[PDB]
């Protein structure tokens, strides 16, 4: 996260750090929702580690659990459909994060969090950083990315005018969230891609969770 600040221990307890260098959110206590590009494909896999319960990755309080299976979005090919579920060997006993099933919240100011670089080509962070980034319409985002944007599957956020605050390398797979009408956190995006980090005219692109909600809920049931 570029232009970020330290999140407090316990602020976003649903966050997990994945061993390949991606963030994730606890969809279920033993199911991590992350990006498709963080994994190589679906199947049994006990090679991933999820670190949950701490803002400080070096914390002795860290909970580290191994995966058992991975379900990448069917047909992922690098264009859209940027989501995957990771089944854990054991539950991480922390609050989960609800996902958006409608588009009612795909607007306003979102919060992003991660242990990714705080600058282009910078290094991974020890402590979880957070930032607020505003929604950018598909049209304004398209004015920047052209045909690379899959409007129905992607939601943009950031400051088109000045840049300055954004997600960056290593933040991928992390949730982009905000409060719902019940003042509960709700997941509207997955960190997916962008050109550079925090540059004027290039907002961050995120998986538009509302589009894939049903697909995700169903896959989660079979895991
Ligand atoms: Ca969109």
């Amino acid at each position: 996260v570029v232009g970020g600040t330290r999140a407090a221990q316990g602020e976003f307890p649903f966050m997990v750090r994945l061993s390949m260098g991606c963030g994730g959110a606890l969809y279920a206590q033993d199911i991590v929702l992350t990006a498709a590009h963080c994994v190589s494909g679906s199947g049994n896999n006990t090679s991933i580690t999820a670190t949950g319960g701490v803002v400080d990755l070096q914390s002795g309080a860290a909970v580290k659990v191994r995966s058992t299976k991975v379900l990448q979005a069917p047909g992922y090919n690098g264009t859209g459909k940027d989501w995957a579920l990771i089944k854990l060997a054991q539950p991480i006993n922390q609050p989960t994060l609800k996902i958006a099933t409608t588009t009612a919240y795909n607007q306003g100011t979102f919060t992003v969090a991660g242990w990714g670089a705080n600058r282009e080509g910078g290094s991974q962070q020890r402590y979880l950083l957070k930032a607020n980034v505003p929604f950018v319409s598909d049209a304004a985002c398209r004015s920047a990315y052209g045909n690379e944007l899959v409007a129905n599957e992607e939601i943009c956020a950031g400051y088109p005018d000045t840049g300055g605050v954004d997600t960056c390398q290593g933040d991928s797979g992390g949730p982009m969230f905000r409060k719902d009408n019940a003042d509960e956190w709700i997941q509207v995006g997955i960190v997916s891609w962008g050109y550079g980090c925090a540059r004027p005219g290039y907002p961050g692109v995120y998986t538009e969770v509302s589009t894939f909600a049903s697909a995700i809920a169903s896959a989660a049931r079979t895991l």
